[PDB]
């Protein structure tokens, strides 16, 4: 029934612009919304990814790696999903693998990978694929990883046992501010509802 | 040791802004990143979203969503039911009653997580996950009312908690939806769990 008619540019920086959406309502209505893209989405299916990087490693209990960074639009430290943009002709896949090696120094194997999934719907067109990668941390590749940080990237690397990720993270932001991110409390969150 | 230093208005809309910030970054060299924010937040949070379980008796517990066109997304999009807080508002509060208005349940307070953040190299933006139970064998739930506001068009999606993430993928092969990444996000941990 609804459907985009017309997309006004309003203001356009190097990194995101910002829209006018005009659009039909299902009344038949024309209305309007302020939306949000990036200008860096060419052909990939998503904006980005995020892994769901589950470390295993013998007579140890599965931890879930994530990572801690200063998030300008934030003005602080958030803790995430380990995550960057798809270059150019980059599979999701290879994005996700190699975003992890960068950012945590852990070589992963890829388990599952998700449909284009949206971000901030009511705000931006904003998409990524969700990609779910093991790290065998029995292998020698594995033992003692450095992070690879790209230019400006400062990035902390946090591995919190799967048992008890919820609690793991209040705890986190119990000791200073920061802010958890809502998909990796929603991943937490599930963890102790099953 | 990471901070902001100054913002710059890039453009202002009557819902959301673009700002240029400009934040040291640890080796002290001073960088810019172009962060989005609401126009709206004054609150928690700019947001809650609503992860509401349905129980009834000799079925199977389901997870509430619902299904909107999303003017930023092009398209229609599955998520928990959500909005902004209202001026004085708590979370909690934001939380039954907009899931009373999109789906017509009541329901109760589980549990309430702090501000998480939407999507954090982009937005500042935020939301407490408000998880609720709906008693679906009660009376008030039996032919459950929804009160759209204005321009407000949703479609209610009950799906088994049980087998979540599959029925998901199902919706997007056929229907050519986008599901929400803390939908999406649950839904995995469901199934990664134990
Ligand atoms: O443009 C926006 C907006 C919000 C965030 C980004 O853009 N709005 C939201 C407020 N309004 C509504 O809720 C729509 C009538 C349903 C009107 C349009
Ligand atoms: O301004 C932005 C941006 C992206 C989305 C919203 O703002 N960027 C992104 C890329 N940046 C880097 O990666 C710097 C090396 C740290 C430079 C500026
Ligand atoms: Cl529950
Ligand atoms: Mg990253
Ligand atoms: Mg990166
Ligand atoms: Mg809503
Ligand atoms: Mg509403």
């Amino acid at each position: 029934k609804q459907y985009i008619i017309s997309e006004e540019l309003i203001s356009e920086g190097k990194w995101v612009k910002l829209e006018k959406t005009t659009y039909m309502d299902p009344t038949g209505k024309t209305r309007t919304w302020e939306s949000v893209k990036r200008t860096t989405r060419k052909e990939q299916t998503a904006d980005g990814v995020a892994v769901i990087p589950v470390l295993q490693r013998t007579l140890h209990y599965e931890c879930i790696v994530l990572v801690k960074q200063f998030r300008p639009p934030m003005g602080g430290y958030c803790i995430e999903f380990p995550a960057g943009l798809i270059d150019d002709g980059e599979t999701p896949e290879a994005a996700a693998l190699r975003e992890l090696e960068e950012e945590t120094g852990y070589k992963g194997d890829i388990a599952e990978c998700s449909p284009a999934v949206c971000m901030d719907p009511g705000l931006s067109n904003c998409t990524i694929h969700i990609v779910t990668v093991t790290i065998n941390g029995d292998d020698a590749e594995n033992a003692r990883p450095k992070p690879k940080p790209g230019d400006g990237e400062f990035v902390e690397v946090i591995s919190l046992p799967k048992n008890d990720l919820l609690q793991r993270l209040d705890a986190l932001v119990a000791e200073e501010h920061l802010t958890v991110d809502a998909r990796v409390y929603s991943y937490a969150l599930a963890l102790k509802h099953a």
